[PDB]
């Protein structure tokens, strides 16, 4: 947080990991993917990331913005 352009690439890598996890969670390949179990897994990740934000990123606006955009794009995919 002391050096400029640090939170930028931090949130960039966080969003990259979020995209990877999402593409792994909504992977079209596979028929019969329990619809309920799918969202349950995403719910666990979502709550864990919200807890991570308040327990580590001290509720920084940038991190919130990034995770929001990420979720939107991947679920729209």
């Amino acid at each position: 947080s002391r050096v400029p352009n640090g939170l930028k690439t931090m949130c960039e890598c966080m969003s990259s990991y979020l995209r990877e996890q999402g593409k792994a969670l909504v992977s079209e390949e596979g028929e019969g993917k329990n619809p309920v179990d799918y969202i349950q897994g995403l719910l666990d990740l979502k709550s864990r990331f919200d807890r991570f934000l308040l327990e580590s990123f001290n509720n920084d606006r940038l991190f919130k913005q990034t995770i929001a955009g990420d979720f939107e794009y991947f679920l729209n995919l």
